[PDB]
């Protein structure tokens, strides 16, 4: 069986504009020239997230009726660029015409008949401004770089639009505004106008009152434009407008096109505009979100409650001791960013796995989304998770149930429970709990969903499933077969997944008695719209299941008789046990409460860390798949040689030297590793540094030269190809080196910015910013990396070795010599030659606002390069300049904005939304001061830190921040500014917490993984070694009669902490009374800690394996 692909039936054209809609007259995609309009393309059960609103006020009331779409219920006629809709609201009549003119202008012409006191009208409409590529591929990221100008025109407020990140090479421009009736109020972003309530009630808020008039700068563009209120005795019409240019290089700073507006609206189609029949929903209901629980239930349901959240004195969330996490129903309502996991599959921890099967959840009831097979953008079966309020509530597997008459669609559970291994939501019903279950099997590649009544009552329910079999949803067709309650997809021949993955499929386990349709189940006269939205009618039951298998190589397996939640949950929690070596804190009285925090997050820290690695893709960041390169070689590469996966480290060391590129002999920015030739060949300036850093942290962990002699291959640039051309890592590693000697600015040994560094949002807006620009942060970088690579080539290549050592020096006396001024790093040195230089990022740069940056400061550190002096200023720097309640700071001050321009920085000065790296708080970049503060030995600092971004309880720690998912990591700390110019006028009060700051992207970063090895290795100070242990506590006196537990070389032992500021020495373990003997580290800021000889610790531990650690502090 053949599926078909959904195609939009209603097609205007004109000139170079279509612009498309489903049979309701919901937009499905607007396109101008390359540039797609509207943000979220429509679906046959929802509609589109536009809309035009009429609201009716009475004495004792408030009316609102949306006029278009299919939940408008309005008849349609059209023309090849005219759309007509008509219908009633209450004793109104009303018409709205669609016109799309030649001139890249369309309108909304209103008319409305009848009587009424007071009425007014509601604009709504959702935006992207990019390309369909970029729209299609992450709608929040598109809307950060969309710049909203707000003026007064003739008739109120217009709004003008500007995108900032180059689309096509083009920047391209939007205005809407009215015509014939005043715009008196407006707002830019859908969570102004639909509200976090919606998630809810399903009612966009501002139907209930005015519009803010505020532009936020957010995630959402979404324009919505409020009329002044009117009478009625008769008929009154007026217009809402759009115009679109795909490209606007300049800012925007008036009201433009006024003449081609004024030719445009006098545009009307010629042709006839003829009847078409509107498929309409029958006996679907409002969807239906669950009451609230009280204090008694939840206590029933959850009668074991640790580290609990309340505000006003509700319960928000909470941990269990099954290391579940809680999130009751209040909460969500409060949190911009929407509650969710992923699931994944477990793998052979000893390998780079393949094939790995994962899936994404939310509250409000996304069960399954973006199933996947390895690769997680293209060997998909359900559609990914879009937007943050879900009014496009369609994506991958959705639930409705029957109540009364209406089929009714399932959104906001009372509570939603979290595990590694599943979600489980539950909702409230009259007299009835259902509980429904989305889990991961343990060793098969399947998740599961089961629902549940609990009072064993029997409902009615339909299961849709938005299926792409491929990449997108609404791209191509799909096969379809079935053999009694066994389905079998897979991908048709024009599909790219069908290329590199000839076998993939998937498979799903239905209930026995059950009917199965796509979306005609939904219509009065059962119409199919959409042949790909795979529907599972239900009749009856108190419960069912539906098991999801994939197969990227075609193994398939049988499904297993019974799918028990509880045997997953218990296999798992092992698997991550283990993960972590058995990571626990312990001790006889109370459990300090930062302890308490680290191991209810640890294994949840864990789970996004092996996601990154073995399942690249986030919550918002649903676009991911391949490995970024210097990535991998931090957040999974730190993680794994924390906790001794050594053989592991070595196969993705292999893998990704491997992807080296062929005649330029650096890395792509980010591959593929997987079947999927795919990379992006053009890179940063910093990337080539982490793989050697990588490999030689790998080699002094485990004395593993080997690794050296390994012969693999490279890639080629444009085809992303293997070159059959093998050489031995070691010399991957010295054609490496050789393009660093080429970075060289003449007469030195400054590295060049070239393509930029760790800040992605710091590229440079010119060639000779590429070539002059040296970064501080790099070049201590490159002091650090060809330091290790030195020593883990020493005993292996002797010339090679001094070679590096001399390179070493060269950039350690470059660094000193020219960035160094005043005892202040600066950011950057701009140099023409040595007669015209420059700093930036310094306070020299009295021109500019921005005179500190954090990232040399700490790396400096990190590396030990920076002197003792010198490491003191820089954290005085940070102290005065940088420190924030959230954390510290990557700049004392915003990069440039000026309606979207760049002159020095490309991102950074593009972003029209204070978030992600321009919100200054990127927590990857805190967790490496903790780094730096752990290599001083500063342990009430480091400890202070580790706990202002530890999202358990983060609003009692930091009072300023709002809540977030306490579960997950956050990726920034962000100011609530609107737009960047209020953002630079009041920035100082994120130093004194003056404004609320909000989380930032979730889950997938390197964060987690860096954030684990802060904690075990640098803080609690165990570190692992060639055939050495090495115990370097960095810890408070809190941390006095405190035990980890910790598994090292295999063995499980309990390291007890004394913290004595008394003692003689620095450091003393003890087993069983006896003395551990030792060598002292090296470090020129502090005493060292201990590095323990393998066999004479584990020989102690077989005796006695309470080792107890004497450390002053
Ligand atoms: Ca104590």
């Amino acid at each position: 069986g053949i599926l078909k692909t959904l195609s939009a039936p209603i097609i205007l054209e004109n000139s170079n504009s279509t612009f498309t809609f489903l049979p309701g007259g919901d937009n499905f995609e607007w396109i101008h020239e390359s540039i797609m309009i509207n943000a979220f393309q429509g679906n046959t059960l929802d509609g589109s997230t536009n809309n035009l609103y009429l609201r009716i006020y009475k004495d004792n009331s408030l009316a609102f009726y949306p006029l278009i779409g299919m939940n408008s219920k309005s008849t349609i006629k059209s023309g090849t660029s005219t759309l007509i809709f008509e219908g009633t609201a209450e004793d109104i009549s009303y018409t709205v015409t669609f016109r799309l003119t030649p001139y890249g202008i369309w309108f909304w012409d209103i008319s409305l008949s009848g009587n009424c006191n007071k009425a007014d009208i509601i604009y709504s409409q959702d935006i992207g401004v990019g390309t369909k590529g970029s729209v299609n591929s992450n709608e929040l990221y598109l809307a950060q770089y969309l710049g909203h100008s707000i003026f007064q025109g003739d008739y109120g407020y217009v709004i003008c639009s500007r995108q900032n990140m180059a689309q096509g090479d083009l920047f391209p421009y939007l205005q809407q505004g009215s015509l014939g009736i005043r715009s008196i109020a407006y707002s830019t972003d859908g969570t102004q106008f639909f509200g976090l309530s919606y998630k809810k009630t399903n009612i966009p808020e501002a139907l209930y009152g005015d519009l803010p008039s505020k532009n936020k700068q957010y995630e959402l563009a979404h324009t919505a434009l409020q009329t002044e209120a009117f009478s009625l005795s008769g008929t009154k019409q007026f217009s809402f407008y759009g115009i679109c240019k795909t490209n606007h290089p300049e800012v925007i700073r008036e009201i433009e096109y006024i003449q081609e507006l004024e030719k445009a609206y006098a545009y009307h189609e010629s042709g006839e505009i003829l009847p078409v029949n509107v498929p309409t929903l029958q006996n679907i209901g409002a969807p239906y979100a669950s009451s609230r629980w009280d204090a008694k239930q939840v206590e029933h349901y959850f009668p074991k409650r640790l580290l609990e959240e309340k505000e006003e004195e509700a319960l928000l969330s909470f941990f269990t001791p099954e290391k579940s996490h809680v999130v009751l129903q209040d909460k969500e309502l409060t949190t911009e960013r929407p509650h969710g996991h992923i699931l994944m599959t477990n793998f052979d921890v000893t390998k780079v796995p393949q094939g790995v099967v994962s899936s994404t959840n939310y509250m409000y009831g996304a069960f399954n989304c973006q199933f996947v097979v390895g690769n997680t953008t293209y060997n998909k079966l359900l559609s990914n998770h879009r937007g943050l309020l879900n009014i496009q509530k369609d994506s991958g597997q959705r639930i409705f149930i029957k109540i009364g008459d209406c089929y009714r669609q399932l959104t906001l559970p009372a509570a939603y429970e979290m595990n590694v291994a599943g979600s489980t939501w539950y909702y409230q019903l009259d007299e009835d709990v259902l509980i429904i279950t989305s889990f991961a099997m343990y060793n098969r590649p399947e998740i599961v969903l089961k629902v549940q009544s609990l009072g064993h009552k029997k409902y009615d329910f339909i299961v849709t499933h938005q299926l792409t079999v491929g990449p997108n949803e609404y791209e191509n067709e799909i096969k379809l077969t079935r053999e009694g309650n066994i389905l079998q997809l897979s991908p048709t021949d024009p599909v790219v997944t069908n290329h590199f993955y000839p076998e993939l499929s998937f498979r799903m386990r239905i209930p026995e008695d059950c009917t199965l349709s796509d979306d005609s189940i939904f219509f009065h006269n059962n119409t199919t719209i959409n042949p790909s939205l795979l529907s599972i009618e239900i009749l009856q039951k108190s419960s069912f299941d539906i098991v999801m298998q994939g197969f990227d190589t075609g193994n398939v397996i049988p499904f297993l008789d019974q799918y028990d939640y509880k045997e997953q949950l218990e296999a798992y929690r092992i698997y991550y046990d283990q993960l972590v070596c058995n990571f626990k804190l312990s001790a006889p009285d109370k459990i300090p409460l930062s302890a308490e925090k680290l191991n209810a997050i640890i294994h949840w820290y864990a789970h996004d860390a092996l996601i990154h690695f073995a399942s690249p893709h986030g919550l918002e960041q649903s676009g991911g798949a391949a490995w970024g390169t210097r990535d991998v070689c931090q957040g999974p590469i730190e993680f794994f040689l924390t906790t001794g996966h050594f053989d592991l480290v070595r196969h993705i060391l292999i893998t990704l030297y491997s992807h080296q590129i062929e005649g330029g002999f650096e890395w792509p920015q980010w591959f593929m590793f997987d079947h999927y030739p795919i990379h992006q060949e053009d890179c940063h300036g910093d990337v080539v540094f982490w793989p050697l850093k990588a490999i030689s942290d790998y080699i002094q962990a485990t004395g593993d030269t080997s690794i050296l002699n390994e012969l693999v291959d490279y890639r080629t640039a444009k085809d992303a190809l293997p070159t059959n051309q093998p050489e031995t890592i070691l010399i991957h590693i010295k054609r490496a080196v050789t393009t660093i000697k080429n970075r060289y600015l003449s007469g030195t040994a400054l590295i060049s910015y070239a393509g930029g560094d760790w800040d992605d949002t710091l590229q440079p807006a010119n060639s000779e910013l590429k070539e002059n620009l040296v970064s501080a942060w790099t070049q201590a970088l490159a002091e650090q990396t060809l330091e290790l690579l030195c020593s883990a080539i020493k005993g292996i290549d002797h010339d090679f070795s001094k070679e590096l050592s001399h390179m070493a020096n060269d950039i350690r006396t470059s660094f000193y010599q020219y960035l160094i001024k005043d005892g202040v790093i600066a950011g950057f040195l701009y140099r023409e030659s040595e007669e015209h230089m420059k700093y930036m990022l310094h306070p020299d740069d009295t021109e500019s606002s921005i005179h500190y940056r954090l990232l040399p400061l700490t790396r400096s550190i990190i590396a030990q390069l920076a002197d003792f002096k010198l490491a003191t200023r820089n954290l005085e720097i940070i102290d005065e300049h940088l420190a924030c309640p959230d954390g510290v700071r990557l700049m004392d001050h915003p990069a440039s904005y000026s309606g979207g321009i760049s002159k020095i920085f490309l991102r950074a000065e593009q972003a029209a939304n204070v978030g992600r790296e321009i919100s200054l708080q990127y927590v990857h970049a805190h967790i490496r001061y903790i780094e730096a503060l752990a290599t001083m030995g500063l342990s009430k600092k480091a400890w202070d830190a580790l706990m202002r971004i530890n999202p358990i309880l983060l609003t009692d720690y930091v009072p300023n921040a709002l809540t977030r998912q306490s579960n997950v990591y956050f990726s920034s700390s962000e100011g609530c500014f609107d737009d960047r110019y209020e953002y630079a006028k009041n920035f100082d009060k994120l130093r004194t917490g003056d404004i609320n700051v909000k989380g930032g992207w979730r889950l997938y970063s390197s964060g987690p993984g860096i954030y684990i090895r802060r904690i075990i290795a640098d803080l609690l100070g165990i570190r692992f070694g060639h055939n050495v242990i090495h115990i370097d506590p960095v810890v408070t006196k809190e941390l006095d009669g405190v035990t980890l537990q910790f598994t090292c070389f295999g063995k499980t032992v309990f390291f007890t902490y004394h913290v004595d500021d008394t003692m003689d020495k620095h450091i003393c373990v003890k087993s069983n009374n006896n003395i551990l003997p030792g060598d002292n580290l090296n470090n020129i800021y502090r005493d060292g800690g201990i590095q323990i000889a393998k066999d004479v610790f584990l020989s102690a531990a077989m005796s006695d394996n309470n080792f107890h650690i004497y450390v002053k502090n």
